[PDB]
C-alpha cells in the first residue's frame, strides 16, 4: 500500500481530534453528524503531501461525492459540508493512518 500522499477524510479525522477549538473541520451540531465547511484548509494539506498547486481542494470535493457511494460517509447542506457516516460498507474503511 504506497505511503506518499494524504489520505482523503481519515487524515481529516485525525485533525478532528486536535481540533483545539477546531479551525477547519469539525463536528458542528451538538448533536451529531460531522460538520465540514473550510475544506480548503485540508486541500492545503495536499499541496503540502501531494506538492501540486495545479489543484488543490478539486479532487478532494470530487472525492467526497465518491464517498457518499462508497458508503463511507455522506454529505448534507441542511447544514452545509455536514456529512454523515454512511453505514453499509465502514466493515473496514474507517482505519487510521499507518
Amino acid at each position: 500500500p504506497g505511503s506518499g500522499q494524504i489520505q482523503l477524510w481519515q487524515f481529516l479525522l485525525e485533525l478532528l481530534s486536535d481540533s483545539a477549538n477546531a479551525s477547519c473541520i469539525t463536528w458542528e451540531g451538538t448533536n451529531g453528524e460531522f460538520k465540514m465547511t473550510d475544506p480548503d484548509e485540508v486541500a492545503r494539506r495536499w499541496g503540502e503531501r501531494k506538492s501540486k498547486p495545479n489543484m488543490n481542494y478539486d479532487k478532494l470535493s470530487r472525492a467526497l461525492r465518491y464517498y457518499y457511494d462508497k458508503n463511507i460517509m455522506t454529505k448534507v447542506h441542511g447544514k452545509r459540508y455536514a456529512y454523515k457516516f454512511d453505514f453499509h460498507g465502514i466493515a473496514q474503511a474507517l482505519q487510521p493512518h499507518p
